[PDB]
This record gives structure tokens, C-alpha cells and sequence, in this order.
């Protein structure tokens, strides 16, 4: 489902943004 491959960079906004900093 496209809306599902989306909501895969949709986690790292969160996770990539969030390891960033951690």
C-alpha cells in the first residue's frame, strides 16, 4: 500500500530526528 511505504520514512522523521540527538 502506498500509504504504508510512505509511513516508512514517516518513523525515521521521528527515529532518525530522535537518534540524532541521542
Amino acid at each position: 500500500g502506498v500509504v504504508d511505504i510512505l509511513k516508512g520514512a514517516a518513523k525515521d522523521i521521528a527515529g532518525h530526528l530522535a537518534s540524532k540527538v541521542m
